[PDB]
């Protein structure tokens, strides 16, 4: 179609592989580029990590005030709130929130050992449809993006739908699902991505990733005004391991898919 004529032209200019998957839940119709090429998760895959804690907070119902102790030994390549929180603690609920509103990798692994390490991030995936969402690694060493390795990978497509059922369908439970999407809704990582190429109208809550081989992502739940809510998930990546990040294209690519 014609929008997928502009995406391509998009890509084309990049000198990267492009995947984009919309769903407009009004018709539940899709538009998708390259939407079932494997593409590195990167940070995005967060999203699924802390869904998964939630959904354990549900029988656990006060999983999320539980306290988690930060340790030196427990930091990595990227941990801007867990940093100020060493020798200390932090609950799941703030860890969650750290690994979604500030990418906090530190963070993420601790929602990886709650879960029992990536395989149960990975299960949880599976328990909700998603059959292609694949977990293997922890941070930072998840963020290798190496072409071809189908290690912490998923395809637009999946989750598109993924998203979908965690935040406007019923994945979680309905407080869980109000958590996530005011969680996702307080993101400070993605003024540049799929934000930047939306009306300033809407209302949008968003995880981003980025990592090697100038991978750039950014996954959103869109509220227009009116207008049904829509789902979409920018994947980028290029063929140099050394590649700078590429923001602006996930801008342009919402802006396309935005009519435009
Ligand atoms: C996610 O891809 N990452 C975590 C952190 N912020 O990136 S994000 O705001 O686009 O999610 C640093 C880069 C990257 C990583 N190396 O883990």
């Amino acid at each position: 179609s014609a929008v997928q004529q502009k995406l391509a032209a998009l890509e084309k200019s990049s000198g990267g592989r492009l995947g984009v998957a919309l769903i407009d839940t009004a018709d539940n119709t899709q538009v998708l580029y390259r939407g079932d090429e494997r593409f590195p998760m990167c940070s995005t895959s967060k999203v699924m990590a802390a869904a998964a804690v939630l959904k354990q907070s549900e029988t656990q119902k006060q999983l999320l005030n539980q306290p988690v102790e930060i340790k030196p030994a427990d930091l990595v390549n990227y941990n801007p709130i867990a940093e100020k929180h060493v020798n200390g603690t932090m609950t799941l609920a703030e860890l969650s929130a750290a690994a979604l509103q500030y990418s906090d990798n530190t963070a993420m692994n601790k929602l990886i050992a709650q879960l029992g390490g990536p395989g149960g991030v990975t299960a949880f995936a599976r328990a909700i449809g998603d059959e292609t969402f694949r977990l293997d690694r922890t941070e930072p060493t998840l963020n290798t993006a190496i072409p071809g390795d189908p290690r912490d990978t998923t395809t637009p497509r999946a989750m598109a739908q993924t998203l979908r059922q965690l935040t406007l369908g019923h994945a979680l439970g309905e407080t869980q699902r109000a958590q996530l999407v005011t969680w996702l809704k307080g993101n400070t990582t993605g003024a540049a991505s799929i934000r930047a190429g939306l009306p300033t109208s809407w209302t949008v809550g968003d995880k981003t990733g980025s990592g090697d081989y100038g991978t750039t992502n950014d996954i959103a739940v869109i509220w227009p005004q009116g207008r049904a809510p829509l789902v979409l998930v920018t994947y980028f990546t290029q063929p140099q391991q050394n590649a700078e990040s590429r923001r602006d294209v996930l801008a342009s690519a919402a802006r396309i898919i935005a009519e435009g």
